[PDB]
C-alpha cells in the first residue's frame, strides 16, 4: 500500500549481479502485449476467487478495510480493472518511477563500503534509466487507524457465499503502542492464551479454528479473537464475553506466583534469540517498515514486564476490556454461513450494537489516531 | 484543493453559449508554448511575492497549514514548479479530466428543464471531448482538521523579511459544529466583539489591526484573535489573555437585559437576509461545499439562541477558554518583524508553550477530527 517491496536473499557471491539486472529491468521495462493480456486475466481471476476464501480470512479482510483510513476493496479493484489498457500501463510506469524514496536494510556478510556501493548502484540505475528525483518529506504519507469511541460497540455483518460455516473476528482496540500498553496487552494475551484453547475449542467445541492474541496495525494495537464455527455468530459473541469475564475473575483469584509464571513465559518468548539470519532480518525489517525503529525493543519491554503486577492487569482490564469499562472500544466482524439467519457460565448483558451499513460513513464519522513517533 | 471551480454569472439570455465555449475549450485545450513559458514565469514570481504579504496574512496562512491534514506550502510549490514541462502538462490535462465528479448549484431566473439541460450539456460535452467517466463514491476525500490535545498550548514562530511590524494569531479550538456549540461560540464572539476593539486598540493601542471572531474550517470551529503590532508577540499574548479574563468577569457581572440585548443583536445579525442574488448564491454554495447542507441553519440556530442564559455561557467559557480550562486547546502563530528579536488589568501567569519546530511532525503526532455528517 506504500509502493513496492524487493527482497534478495542467499549467497552474496553473485548477489550484486542479480540485484542489478532486476533494477535495470524494473526501470526500463517493456511490456509484451500477449503476456500483459494473460497476466491481466490471471489477476482478474484472483480478484474473483476471493469469495471462496475461508470465513476467518474474510473477517480479517473486512476488519482491515474497516480500520485503515484508505483501503480499496477487492470489488473496487476488480471493477476498476477493465479501464486498464496497454497504453495506460505504459504511461503509468514512468510516472510511478519519476519520484521515489527508498528505504533499505542490507544485512549479512557485506561491508559498509559494499553496502554503500550497492545502494549507490541502485540510485544511479534509477536516475540513469528513469530520471528519478527525491520525494518531499511531507509526501511520505502513512495511513492512520480509525479511532473508536469510548463505550461503543460496532458490528459489521456480511455473508460468505461459498462455505456453510461462519467466521467471527472480535476486536477490542486499546491505544497507541508504548512500553506499558504493549506489555499489558501482551501479558493479558499470554494469560488467556491456554485457557481459551481448552475452553473454547476442546470443551465447548466452538469451532475448528479458535485463535486469540494481540493485533497491531498503524501504530495502534488491541486484543483480537478469530473463530470459525458451525454455530451462529451472536452465540460466539456471547461465549467470548462470558469467557472474558471468567478470565477476569480467574486473574483476580490467582496467586502471585502463577502470575509470575506467565510473566516468565512471556519473557523467555520475547527475549528468544533469532536462530538464523533471515529471522533477525525479519525483526529489523519489522522495526523499519513500521517506522518505529525500536531495535532494542525486546529488552526494554521485558525489563518493564518484570515490574508488572496482578494489580496492573486487573485495572487495565477494568479500564479497557470489561463490558462496563469506561474506555471499551469494541468492533466485531460477523461472517455468516451461507444458510444462517439474521452447565455454561453466564453471558453478560451486552449493549445494543450499532450495525455498520456503509464503510465510508462509519470512517468519516470517527476520529483518526496519531502516527507513532520514531526513536 | 478539491479540483476546479467555475462560476458564470449575469444575464441568462446568452449564458449557455458562454458556458458551452468554456467547457468545450476546457476539454480540448491546446497549449501554445510561448504562453506556457510566460505564464509559468508569472506564477513563479507570484509564488515568490508571498514574502511581501502582511504579517497577519502570514499568520492566517500558517494557521491554515497547521490545522489542515494536507496543505502544500508556497515554497514547496515553487520548488516543484521547475519539473513542469510542456510534455508533462499536455499529458496531465486529459488525465485530470479522465475521471470526475461534478457538484453544481444553478440559481436565478432559470427553469428546472433548463437546469437539467445545462447540466446535461456539460456532462455530454465532457464525455465527448475528454472521455470523462464517473468517480467512485469512495474517492471523494475531504481533508480533516488536526485535533489539539486537552490543556495544551503550541506556538509556531516565523519571521517576516519585508515588513517592520509583527503579527500574531491565536486560535482556541473548541469542537465540532452543532447547534449549541455554534451558538455558544457565536454568542461569546458577539459579546466580546466590541469590548475587544475598544480595549485592545482604542485604549491600549496594541496595533491598527485588531480582529476577533469564530474560525470555521473543515467542519471544526473555534475562537480566534488576529493582531498586527509594533509590540512583541509575547506581550500581545499576555494582553489577549488578560482581556479574556476581564471578559469573563464582565459576563458574570452583567444584567439579564444587557444579556438579552447581546442575544437580540446576534439574532438580527444571523437573520439578515441576503440583499442581492450572488450573496444568496454564496450562502447556498457555502452550505454545499462543506457538505453540511444545513440550509435552514439560521432559523434553527436563532430559535435555539434565544433559549440561552448567562449560566450556560459562563460554564462554556470555563470549560473551553479559561487559562485553567480542562479542555483548553490553544495554538499561536507568531510572525516577528524583520527587526524584531527571537494601570493595565492583570495578565494571568501562563504555562511554558510547546514550540513547533516542524509542521509535519506536529501533524503526524496529533489525532484528526471526524468530518461533519451531512
Amino acid at each position: 500500500i506504500y509502493g513496492m517491496y524487493l527482497s534478495v536473499k542467499g549467497y552474496n557471491d553473485k548477489q550484486p549481479i542479480l540485484l542489478k539486472k532486476i533494477i535495470e529491468k524494473m526501470a526500463t521495462f517493456e511490456i509484451d502485449e500477449k503476456r500483459f493480456e494473460i497476466i491481466k486475466e490471471a489477476y482478474m481471476r484472483s480478484l474473483n476467487n476471493f469469495r471462496a476464501e475461508q470465513p476467518h480470512q474474510h473477517a480479517m479482510y473486512y476488519l482491515r478495510l474497516l480500520m485503515t483510513e484508505v483501503a480499496w476493496t477487492k470489488d473496487e479493484l476488480k471493477e476498476a480493472l477493465d479501464d486498464v489498457t496497454l497504453p495506460r500501463l505504459k504511461a503509468f510506469i514512468p510516472q510511478l518511477l519519476s519520484r521515489l524514496h527508498i528505504e533499505a536494510l542490507l544485512h549479512g556478510n557485506i561491508t559498509k563500503q559494499a553496502a554503500l556501493g550497492i545502494m549507490q548502484m541502485v540510485e544511479d540505475t534509477l536516475i540513469e534509466h528513469a530520471h528519478t528525483k527525491p520525494l518531499l518529506p511531507s509526501q511520505l504519507v502513512r495511513y492512520r487507524e480509525v479511532q473508536l469511541p469510548d463505550r461503543g460497540w460496532f458490528v459489521y455483518q456480511q455473508r460468505n457465499e461459498v462455505h456453510n460455516n461462519s467466521g467471527i473476528e472480535i476486536y477490542y482496540q486499546t491505544d497507541m503502542q508504548s512500553t506499558s500498553e504493549n506489555m499489558f496487552l501482551e501479558l493479558f494475551a499470554q494469560i488467556i492464551s491456554e485457557p481459551a484453547f481448552n475452553t473454547l475449542r476442546t470443551k465447548e467445541q466452538l469451532g475448528y479454528i479458535v485463535f486469540s492474541g494481540p493485533r497491531r496495525a498503524n501504530g495502534i494495537q488491541g486484543l483480537r479473537f478469530i473463530i470459525q464455527s458451525e454455530k451462529p455468530p451472536h452465540y460466539l459473541e456471547s461465549r467470548v464475553e462470558a469467557f472474558l469475564i471468567t478470565m477476569e475473575k480467574s486473574i483476580e483469584d490467582m496467586t502471585e506466583e502463577a502470575f509470575q509464571k506467565h510473566i516468565q513465559a512471556l519473557a523467555i518468548r520475547r527475549l528468544d534469540k533469532p536462530k538464523k539470519l533471515s529471522a533477525e532480518s525479519a525483526k529489523y525489517w519489522g522495526e523499519i517498515i513500521s517506522q518505529q525503529y525500536n531495535f532494542d525493543r525486546d529488552n526494554t519491554e521485558v525489563a518493564y514486564l518484570k515490574t508488572l503486577t496482578k494489580e496492573d492487569i486487573i485495572k487495565f482490564y477494568k479500564e479497557m476490556l470489561a463490558v462496563d469499562a469506561p474506555r471499551r472500544h469494541k468492533v466485531s466482524v460477523h461472517v455468516l454461513a451461507r444458510e444462517m439467519d439474521s452447565n455454561l457460565s453466564q453471558a453478560p448483558a451486552l449493549p445494543q450494537p450499532e450495525v455498520i451499513q456503509n464503510m465510508t460513513e462509519f470512517k468519516r464519522g470517527l476520529p483518526l489516531f496519531p502516527l507513532v513517533k520514531p526513536h
